[PDB]
């Protein structure tokens, strides 16, 4: 298939109260189609870094990689890493930019 | 190509909105979320993460996604009937909040 980018983000939280990330996923009959940034928050950990962008997915927290459990799950391991302090490491696939919000109609 | 198109037709009579938001890539126009009890939400069949692909006698494909929703905006605004054709996503799409 076509060439996919992946990068490895090293997050200093001690000056940030969050990571500033949404979390989206598909979950149907089908499968669970994995984990995808929804959006950037300012003012968190992810957007002073300036790497990861909305629509990338979400492929390893740590050494913790989510490629075989359920979104449900995926999220869960993100919530307690969050939760607990220092440095957390995202890898994203770089599936995101592009994106433009509308908004309502 | 497109798997699974549908053709939805709303009553615009009943409403003021569409009650969607869109979040376009470039790729094309798709539904960001549904408003319950809106004219979508009320006729029940588009799902968050469709794709767009016409309204009324105005195709997309060949359309920008700014000049796409500005024609969507302005016939939203006119009077008279809306039928929308999205190529469907399957449905499933989740917000877990933020982190
Ligand atoms: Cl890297």
């Amino acid at each position: 298939g076509s060439h996919m980018n992946i990068i490895t983000v090293t997050l200093n939280m001690e000056k940030y109260n969050f990571l500033g990330i949404s979390i989206v996923g598909q979950s149907n009959e089908r499968g669970d189609g994995g984990i995808y940034i929804g959006s950037i928050m300012k003012g968190g950990a992810v957007a002073a870094d300036g790497r990861i962008e909305p629509g990338d997915m979400l492929l390893q927290v740590n050494d913790m990689n989510f490629e075989n459990m359920s979104n449900d799950d995926a999220v869960r391991v993100l919530r307690d890493i969050v939760h607990k302090p220092g440095p957390i490491v995202l890898t994203v696939a770089k599936s995101g930019g592009g994106w433009k919000w509308y908004g309502w109609f």
